[PDB]
């Protein structure tokens, strides 16, 4: 009723890790879906993840437990919209809720052809209070403006099924492609079955379309106390491209690996 | 139309028995593909009448599904569907279903007779007129939400979505509803009669929405939304659905 | 090197009742590095268009992850060999084995009516040279060379961005198939250990129907061959009984 998306989802085996875990990959698309449905109520046209802020990860769900995702357009700006993303995780046999995450990401309305944004509308206290925190929110976004012998490379082929129907690869999928490659990445340091903790705000520098080729590059960039950083690139490749070996990047990602919560299970 | 599918962690649920929603899927691709061999052309889930699960499948285990064309009418047709399960260290063979569902021509033509032989057949032929009859004469805890974005995965090649994509999907958010009430997971036990009272194309939203009608039956409803209709809030109302659990 | 090099982890989702990885996903996704291989040296959609002996001398569990290494090791004019090796390793140990040295040809797709003319391998180490060579060889051996009923409908997903369906998709509903006709035989779950050569005959596009059946061949005890053909339907040949033969392939299993 509030302009608020919600999905559901019940965590089978098929989006299970090596740990009965939730995939943190497909925690990300999923996130990524719900707050560009956000998006796209607002907007009338299809929007493409444009960045994503930094994101927590407090807890971990198991199969046979259900997720909750809700996501809300914040504010409209002239093409972007800032959307609020809230996580939970309710075990099904003890009832038990908790949260999982909060979390914001942008999003871009993508032209019909060859537009502006109506405001967002603002009923509660929250609603203005946040209204006015995503425009200090965007000055952090925008300011974002900077630009070991474990490597791993992998590459995947852009399908249909991982873009919208005008044909642009989707954020959240190129997030959980990215995910499962740190992950082989940060376990060549550990003894364990390391899980997510978090990924360090970042952008979609430019796009990605069905047909290309997407080159992940991981690295372990640093070790501290039980956890380990690992920085992903991301490049893109049309047929020709890929043959030429003139590629795009897409972006550039630094995910925080836990290693089961113990100093001895890395080296 | 044959199709045999082994069973695997995939297409598992938690406690390591084949989904519903799975199965309702690989009965309607079949379902379809019977259809696609009488028409000539694509054809869509129309309507689905009673199904009743007598068995649940498990991991390593093989299902076998059977569906004909039993009558051919103006533009749409009747199929049976058999549905076997096979275990590979017993042999044992058990029957999960016998259901029937209607499929509609969508040219982009009329449809001929099917080829009769049997006196089984004829028998089938004449009683889809009384079952056609029936299909038409449908006419008048806490709330689950969830939405779902129609990739082209989920649908023919001509653009429609699958009746068989809608139906797994409804059983997803079902369940949730159901293991809701009663604090632990339940098994389905029924789909009862119901009708796809509109298209739905690559590119839509479906919104669905599981609420604890009465075990227990839950009661999905199927919204769908253009792009365009998703801003203005002015949705098509796909579906509604009744789904019947035993814990 | 002229190296495309995929790495991906077995999750329970690429996995079988035991925790094993499917022998179809294995396939898959050697299919895909080859075809990636290709099309770096074609710069055109590539299609697959024979695969020699595949052995899988190790299965992979859940938790391990597979590495594969593609190269093109010679072009020809519109085909190319592509030289392929798949390593396994345990993401906890932190051991490597060997699981398939194999090899497969790679065809070079036309846009319209367009004459392709693919250029010479750039030869750098003396195994370069030698890859070479042997390759004429495997080209030339290439050239001169109790049942399961199932049908998949190729969809989006299952074919590249013009519609040519993977060959590394026939090969997982392949092997998928030929598993429960090798379980109807002895009652115990069994493994895959080789695909003997065999080429694609005709091509499948989007909106096929797939027809597959699957019976044991030979039983030479402790082994058991297993033969599949794969039939493919337009929507308008499925009406009528007329379809085309994509291949006929045999795969031995392990109980
Ligand atoms: C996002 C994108 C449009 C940014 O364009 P750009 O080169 O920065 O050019 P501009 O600065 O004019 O960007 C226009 C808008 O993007 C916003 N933007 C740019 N960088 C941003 C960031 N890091 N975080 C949030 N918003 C950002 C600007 O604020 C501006 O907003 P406005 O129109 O509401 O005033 C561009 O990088 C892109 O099209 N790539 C991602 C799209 C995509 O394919 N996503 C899927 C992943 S492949
Ligand atoms: C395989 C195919 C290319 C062979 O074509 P053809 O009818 O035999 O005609 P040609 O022999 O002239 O084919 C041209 C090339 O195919 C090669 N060829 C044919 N079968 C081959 C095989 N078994 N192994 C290696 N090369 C083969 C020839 O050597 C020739 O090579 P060149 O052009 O580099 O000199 C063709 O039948 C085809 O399009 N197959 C299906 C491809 C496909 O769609 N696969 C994806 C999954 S269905
Ligand atoms: C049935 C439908 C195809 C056409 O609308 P309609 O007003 O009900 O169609 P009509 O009754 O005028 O005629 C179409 C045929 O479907 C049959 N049909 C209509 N309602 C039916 C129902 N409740 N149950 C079974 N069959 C039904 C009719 O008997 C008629 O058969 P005929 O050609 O032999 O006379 C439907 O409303 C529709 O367009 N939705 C298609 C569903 C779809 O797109 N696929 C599923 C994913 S959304």
């Amino acid at each position: 009723s509030m302009g608020e998306v919600v999905m559901s989802q019940a965590i089978q085996p098929a989006h299970a890790t090596a740990r009965g875990e939730l995939s943190a990959g497909q925690l990300l698309k999923w996130i990524d879906t719900t707050a560009c449905l956000a998006a796209e109520k607002h907007a009338g046209v299809s929007c493409v993840t444009a960045s994503v802020d930094d994101i927590q990860f407090e807890e971990t769900a198991r199969v046979g437990q259900v997720i909750t995702i809700k996501a809300k357009v914040t504010r409209a700006f002239s093409t972007s919209m800032e959307i609020s993303i809230k996580v939970m995780v309710q075990d099904m046999l003890t009832g038990i809720e908790k949260l999982v995450s909060v979390a914001f990401s942008t999003f871009v309305a993508k032209p019909v052809g060859k537009i502006h944004l109506k405001p967002v509308t603002l009923l509660t206290e929250q609603d203005h209070v946040e209204h006015n925190l995503a425009a200090e929110r965007r000055k952090v976004r925008l300011q974002h403006e900077d630009t070991r012998g474990t490597s791993v490379q992998s590459i995947e082929l852009v399908l249909p099924p991982h873009a919208n129907h005008h044909g642009n690869t989707f954020g959240g999928q190129i997030m959980a492609w990215m995910e499962t490659v740190a992950t082989i990445s940060a376990s060549r340091l550990c003894w364990a079955h390391p899980f997510l903790k978090s990924v360090d705000m970042f952008k979609f520098r430019g796009p990605s379309t069905v047909g290309d080729r997407l080159v992940f590059t991981a690295i372990v960039n640093n070790t501290f106390q039980t956890c380990v950083e690992v920085g992903v690139r991301v490049e893109a490749f049309d047929c020709q491209e890929w043959a030429e070996g003139r590629g795009r990047h897409i972006n550039s990602a630094f995910l925080i690996y836990n290693a089961a919560d113990d100093k001895e299970n890395l080296i």
